[PDB]
């Protein structure tokens, strides 16, 4: 599987002159403001991806950044919640047009209660996500194959899930469910910037 | 002066204005089981109508022409819940809303108690009683007691907007209390398709 | 208020020829096989209550339990579910003819999760129960005068509230449901007995 | 080698159900009643087959199916009957009223061991395996897969023969009113759950 | 192994002339009230055992109940605790002499929180204990092999605990300590009957 | 309220020439090893209390201590497991006659759940302990007189707090369950001295 | 007397000490969201000085000299939530630090209660109202109950300080204390980085 | 290759070394009831020393000697505990100390398993089995896997030490962590003090 590992930024848009774009990212942890971006991946879903290390300090990312800016590309994550957050930590925007393979699942996927990528990839594609280097230096100034593939793996088929989690989304009527919540989606990242990444705002208590 | 009515308001008279306080009482907090009882209404000027809806009402014309009037922006405190009832009884989801306990949430950070009591009291002090919180507001005639606490729960709301606004200004969130308002009529219909105790955009 | 005091048993049952009569039990605990029936409460519903204080190893008390076993008189209990469990416990007869209050205030009650006679006296009737006795010496040779009150004010508006949940309960349509948690109430004291107390038999796990 | 009859909408006769039980089972997009529809429900005589009947979305009428939910000259046995009778009266109007449930049998009997599930019962009572790797799938896919329809089979192939055990156990411990009284409750206990009581023991102190 | 299957009681006690028996205990279930004791297993620590299958409604073993309250015998337990209680409930006599393997256990196993029986015998002596009959008909009219043989894995081995643990409680200074819980065990196991089975007596609240 | 005190140790043991006596203690806190004993309190339940206070470092007591190695006098405590464990560790004399009222309340006030000294004062006797003194500087070189009478009334009324029990444990006949508890009192507080305080010796896990 | 004072302290005349008692307000707990609003100082004599700080102020020079004045040993009650507010706005860790509430942790070990108005109310006899806790503290004028629980929090801090190391000396503890005071600024430096819910000496 | 000894090392020839990693095993948690049962060392150059501790043991001059030793750094894996019982059992207490989990804490904010064995597989491909950590560390005669069990413990704690240090340095978080260094001795006093369940610096 052909995986393009890159310094700092795409080269250029040749490969993304598409409607849609697989995004993920990896980072030295949860939490935004002490754990920085170090991987942003990209899958234009023709089964290659594309793997941008994240320099520290890095301010700018030029073809990345518009992409995610450009409203006439829709940005598909799994949990987006989380990439959106430090996407827009890291180069000062924030995308407004996303698909979430999670709010997805959770919108359809009502027969189970395990939501994650993996479980996901399993049940709809018959394909195994190894979680082996999730928790690895994503830092390292050479990644390894390994974590070049995992990092691959997390864009390489959101698009075949989006495709699958829009018809369940139309069987069950909840297409006009899951446009809002994606639309709040950017918002609520932000809102974890802001402070608020431990607390449901629409809770009652 | 609280103004007692059956079925809906007779004229929407005193409600040719910006925002409307709203507020609703019911038999519980389940919306598919506990009916809608009460819908409580105020202008702002320090009056209340305080409408009672009957077991199976399917409708209200007046109530649901504000409720339906873009140019009109509902205020609730914990908008949540009155915009599931009501669009579950009368059919119609308010899209022009403020709620005064996001708009806690998001401006009295320095304190974790967000009810309206609470608010009432560090903002204006106004003292709410919950006495007839839990009542039957099912009750062909309420009593002078839940008439008095059901018309509390909108007399305020415009005073309550005024400062959270200002405090949204001073802390630069406008447009963060925004979205949630946007959103907040789809999170009522998530509660009311199933999702009631599910935060949709927790991780797990 | 006047109310009879009596030993072992009541004289006769002329003060209950009539539809329903008001029930309740003090004990030593809550465990009624250690813990042993210490009184029994009546009340016809004419503000007048009768406590019969229940001797250690007493076996029988036939006017009481001719009551309990009349198929034509309907047992009206706060929580019967502990009192028909002592109660057949002690005297080895179960009544099968049952209101209880408390699950009628969890059907109709929903507006609040306090379901206690306490509380729904307060709100039914605006009248005041005191708690103070319920924890005490329900073994004594000689209860107090602020036990006996205590022990009657469990029996003296069984009917009053019996009265207004059965309007209720016909209001929201709920009286094939409350007819039915009732009809099995006395095999839920039954299964209480077995070994189950702790037991939901209905839920998944 | 166990010949399980696919149908859709509901069986086409009741040749095969001139019988005093029924095994029965639903299978449906969740646990939610008034969200997650039925998908699928399957029967079993005992006799080691199964008929396993899709459901569509907006169906509203299963005659043949329905005439034996409501026969009560048949005992119509569940595992956790709870949720199916919630899902079957909800969906098609009719509650059953004469019914056997393995769990609540077994939470009566089994009483060495905190472990109900069907598949703990059969592994333990009959040395049957039950695999539940299609519990959680899509049950609302206009095909089943070879695997769903061969689990949803398994769910009621084996009730006769627990049932005829769990008698046993209940004769043997004496708890045979008490049993009775429990399935005489348990259509009431499902409509409390569709009426929303759901997360609610009524019969708790608090 | 050898295992000898009895009806009822032990033929004689040509077997028991010792100072100490390893004793197990086979139930429906972990409430004495409701669950009916159905098997006994001694051994001698000779690596036979005997296995006695209590009938329902038997009321009498006279031979096994002579061990048990033969005073110049230790009785051998592991969690004798819940032994203890089902044996005095069913034959009414209550073992005063007794060693808890479970006790000592947590006396000594001071390195670990797993004080099960399994855990100790394939820690202490390599010695693999299967758990699967644990739960099973043990009512069963005949037991099947794997039942007899899981009983009996129960006694066979706490003779061998017993001299270990010892060691270690001579090596940690904690025999008294030991003697004095196993002098309250079986009042502990009283209070169990009695009704206190979920209170620690000795605790603060 | 007279009510004597004492730096050291009691003077002499002339109003002690009884049967039983009411024994309490404060500390620095709950923990022997780290909290020093600070305060010793007796009454020979004539309505009078000595109240000792104990120097930091104090290793002796003699007249005090004598009274506590006494075999025929009856140390009664509230929940004395505490009182004994810190009592042994500083002076090194574990008393073996002992009556708990905390224990004898948890086997005989079985129609409540609050048996702390102040609740039971309250039912059994009218008398109100006033708690407010509870958290102070035990270890202060002159107690104030609230904190004196804190110390007095946790020892003035166990005597006939003692004798209302006995009633009771004699009504339910608990006697030898009361007696086998309080023979093992003292080697429970000598298992938390040894560094089982917080586990429950004859739990199952 | 209580001083209000405007973004700083106009000089140090009354701070010729050798400790000085500190505390603070803020919108809230989260001091990258919440900002300084308020820092409360007193010498130990009775009055108090209470400095609005102004949305966005970047110094305070008086303020900050006597924070990094390495002879005045800083008095705060729980030290690590003013320490970590006051480096995060001003840019200077105060390092020589003394805190009532690792204090009575150490020492009041016949209680669980170690918040300031328990310990001024078994200490001193002495009773803090917590009502103006949760208060817009970023209001342009404080209120004068606002401004006497501000004071009200520094005022007493000195008198703590002399009891607290009576028993520090008395249970032999006082190079404990110093420990944990010394490591005191890194906590508040931690919980500035992101480990705030995290006790890093902890197994798991 | 890993030398067994009882009571000390025999002498210090294998130990004129900058950092020694150390570990301790116990009968148990709690270092009043459950006596040191073994200490081991290692220089960092694949060898350990396993030294058995007696029952009632007080001196160990030669270990002793390495553990006060301030021109040496003593390397543990989660050195509070170990800290703890080795101060407790010869009355020396370290003051020069790296841990590598606290290190782990501080730089693998990727993960939230921070255990000996998991930082060993991750960083170096090295698999730590678990077995023989509950096991009698009295026994006269440890057996090969207890041995094997406590020399792992230290075998790879420099190897660790320098990557950790990388990344502390990389992240620039190098005065943090001396700082947890230097208050974890004091951590472990706290622990036999009486405070082992205590976050002291928690705010409840």
């Amino acid at each position: 599987t052909e995986i393009r590992v890159h310094q700092g930024d795409l080269p250029n848009l040749d490969n993304y002159r598409i409607d849609a774009v697989a995004v993920d990212t990896e980072t030295l942890g949860l939490q935004p403001h002490r754990d920085r971006l170090c991987v942003v991946q990209l899958s234009s879903g023709d089964g290659t991806a594309d793997v941008i290390q994240i320099a520290k300090g890095q301010k700018s990312a030029p073809n990345l950044v518009r992409l995610l800016s450009d409203r006439d590309i829709t940005k598909i994550f799994h949990f987006g919640r989380f990439d959106l957050a430090i996407l827009a930590h890291t180069f000062g925007v924030m995308p407004d047009v996303v698909f979430c393979t999670k709010i997805a699942s959770k919108l359809t996927r009502t027969y189970t209660d395990r939501h994650g990528l993996k479980e996901i990839c399993g049940e709809l594609l018959n394909v195994n996500i190894s979680k082996q280097q999730q928790s690895s230096d994503w830092a390292a100034e050479t990644l390894s194959r390994a974590q070049i593939e995992y990092a691959a793996s997390d864009v390489l088929y959101l698009h075949r899930l989006k495709d699958i989690f829009e018809e369940r989304l139309k069987r069950e009527e909840r297409e006009s469910v899951a446009k809002a919540c994606f639309q709040f989606l950017p918002m609520r990242a932000n809102l974890d910037l802001l402070g608020w990444s431990e607390i449901d705002i629409f809770a009652h208590s």
